[PDB]
């Protein structure tokens, strides 16, 4: 799909079974979501931007279908006011931005 | 141009004479860029993202040039530890997602 920028650009993501709407985030190296149950092991890690740091949980190789096509990748979980999908995910699933 | 997202999606930009690079946001709504000089009046202004908030200034209708393709708008000025176009500049030089 072509997704202009008039409003957020906002999409249904299924992760860990779960349904949940985030944002398509060009900005974002990685993808961050929030406060939520995932499998598997992880390690501590923090991460910036704007405003400055949040502390959050790191999970490597997690299965997320975003507005239907599948990606594989490191997602990280903490308390962002947003869940965004970074570029590490974007690449995956063929996401450009185009003027 | 196509612009695929394997590194961050930075582009040459000019605005009040001076040449910057900065970041296509896609989670940005309004542009926000390092301590510079602008013209105009401003009125101050708070912005959050990850991380928190910073104290910005806030310029309306600037002209700005980004990638060769001319946009007018509000511009947030601030200590922003990167140069980010957001939506409100995005839309005006026609700029969408596509996967």
């Amino acid at each position: 799909p072509q997704i202009t920028l008039w409003q957020r650009p906002l999409v249904t993501i299924k992760i860990g079974g779960q349904l949940k709407e985030a944002l398509l985030d060009t900005g974002a190296d990685d993808t961050v979501l929030e406060e939520m149950s995932l499998p598997g092991r992880w390690k501590p890690k923090m991460i910036g931007g704007i405003g400055g740091f949040i502390k959050v949980r790191q999970y490597d190789q997690i299965l997320i279908e975003i507005c239907g096509h599948k990606a594989i990748g490191t997602v990280l979980v903490g308390p962002t006011p947003v869940n965004i999908i970074g570029r590490n995910l974007l690449t995956q699933i063929g996401c450009t931005l185009n003027f």
